[PDB]
């Protein structure tokens, strides 16, 4: 399969179904170049590490990470096209994540709370959307998040399940928060320490949270477990960030510390306890 | 003169000179209309208050403190030999030296070599900060845009005509930039009686992500905007402060200002010294009561 | 329990026991008041008619039951509530107050100085007590304290102790304070510029000791801890005063910070400028 189109059938997987996360389209683009593609073994466990950073024509880490967890699962005669099926097996088992962290969690979201998050998020809508059809009645606090003003399209969305929400400005939320009782957020990459790369602004959010004492949960896919350890925002590898001058980082790091709990498809974890579950993860035959 | 004619006034001001702080635009339109005040004494009072409420059509702190003071020094045949627009022009000689005061005694503690980090726009910040080149100082900058208006945008150009290089980052970058940071110099539009600081929405962000990581937080504020105010949490800041300033669904929020404790301050600099939050008290009072 | 009931009640917290702080008396009819309160129902009502009460026992102009009774309300945050935990847990801590500040303050009174105090105070009488204990020798010189004398009542209890005492007039404290090694005083309520609203009389005290560079003490409970700012006599609410050929009988005077070296609490020992960090942490206690 070609690169434009890779990008293109990539792109296009994202457009038909919104619902659909980056990761999940990606890892979907591959098992498509996958089949559609032969000669030198070599070329195969190649092409396709030679085309996911191709499609890193997205700059996150889910991506990054959601594909290195695939090519991997896919591993271990030129009919070693079990992969193929091993690839749906992967596809299948993680398109059922979203809804095992929606009511993994369900019992953290009490009645009468006042729930804040920041920017979009499909994990954490799932999450909360589980919560009003389980009659749940809470309230929220959304930032809408620059510069694509991400945050008002998920107050829309909570607005369409009859959800009390309010947005404010990203320079609020130290002023916001004592009205809260919890934050929950979604995750761009789960780090090897236990904290997240996050779209720029929630390290803030954290902080403000640990200053109060608001409990800061987190709920994401385990398929954004990424291999990195990163102790301070300069970890951060570009690659996924990006006189008069201007910086404009789409994810910033926010250190485990500031984290109470991992809302996983692999259960709820305690930052501490990620890096053991990657290693399990991997240990999965 | 007559509320149209004191807006126009007050705002020429402004137009006048970009730089004068808003309070003391408001006193100076003050002072023009107790001159031309063509009515005994007690209606001169609330008259020349009657109107500095009416200047409240500029929701600041400082617009108010500054005109409480005003009229608090200003205070005390009879009738025309009012000595009270001579003392006028001395509170006003007076509260002009201020902002200069701040910028000698804080530029004094910018380490050569230092980042700075602000936030928004910041007249007496700027002039701490030229203080700082004239003084042979190296440093550099980070500030954010500040919305909704984006006034640090405003900022970061000032300071490019200054020579001094400044980058400008996103609200939301406030506790990822920290890092690089060496302190935090942020102006303020209220000091309260407790020591906090009632300001552009975004500083308590800042000043709490500035604590966690040990970054000093230093402000620097004219004594006309002590006002007396003892919040204990946002809420307790007045919404005339905070509202119409410069169903399901609510973006119902849009506060102005927001408030910072005195715990998230390390040192507030001013005309009348260089205090800690817990010291802001005893200068309330001398402030206020010196008369 | 209704109105008649709870005036009563508050009554006899303090009849069964005249050593008793008003606030506390009043803090603790706030717990019956709550515990006998079934006849309510949601968490919110309960919240609320307790608020009406506190204005009720408001039928006792002191400083430390408004704030006594606002902090009470403040500590504590479904029919089935846990409140009641919170509020007897409170009041066991207030009841340790006066004296935690009696074995602070005893301690910086040397042997053979002189003190001088104002009218009655029990706080300013644990502390004596505690360095007679302490096996300390100090003489006192009280002012009988106009309108009701309260100073010679002071007196009294002192000499009950074995305490050398003299009773002056209101107007021989300028007169005295030459001979006085410091000044020690009570107070009916801590402002939050680290000021006191106390006993008519106190203010001049203060400034007098002051001329004469004699330390001057303020020895008080944390829940007298009051959200006030006066600037002057004026800013005092009348609540607490009564007051600003006529005549004028303010029953409190206003004490300002500039006027006060040290201030003895369960907190701690504080200067004034203190005072304000530690009345917010006081109030925003539960977080």
């Amino acid at each position: 399969m070609d690169d434009k189109e890779l990008i293109e059938y990539f792109k296009s997987q994202m457009k038909e179904d919104p619902d659909m996360a980056s990761a999940v389209a990606a890892i979907r683009t591959l098992l498509e170049f996958l089949k559609r593609d032969e000669t030198i073994q070599g070329l195969r466990a190649n092409l396709t590490s030679a085309i996911e950073t191709l499609c890193g024509v997205d700059s996150s880490v889910a991506v990054s990470s959601g594909g290195e967890l695939f090519l991997r699962f896919i591993s271990l005669s030129k009919c070693k096209k079990i992969m193929i099926e091993r690839g749906e097996l992967f596809l299948r088992r993680i398109s059922l994540s979203r809804n095992k962290i929606a009511d993994l969690c369900h019992t953290f979201i009490k009645d009468g709370a006042t729930i804040l998050t920041h920017a979009y998020s499909r994990v954490v809508l799932r999450v909360l959307e589980a919560a009003v059809a389980a009659k749940k009645r809470f309230s929220v606090y959304v930032t809408e998040s620059q510069p694509d003003l991400s945050g008002k399209k998920m107050a829309k969305a909570l607005c369409h399940l009859n959800v009390p929400v309010t947005v404010v400005l990203d320079a609020a939320v130290g002023y916001i928060m004592e009205k809260a009782d919890l934050v929950i957020v979604g995750a761009e990459g789960v780090v090897e320490n236990g904290g997240i790369i996050n779209k720029i602004g929630t390290n803030q959010m954290a902080v403000c949270a640990k200053a109060q004492n608001k409990p800061f949960y987190v709920v994401a896919e385990s398929f954004k477990f990424v291999r990195l350890f990163p102790l301070n925002q300069q970890d951060v590898p570009d690659k996924f960030k990006y006189d008069l001058k201007e910086e404009h980082p789409w994810v910033d790091y926010t250190a485990p510390s500031l984290i109470t709990l991992l809302f996983t498809d692999l259960g709820v974890l305690t930052p501490s306890a990620v890096s053991d579950e990657l290693i399990k993860l991997y240990l999965a035959a």
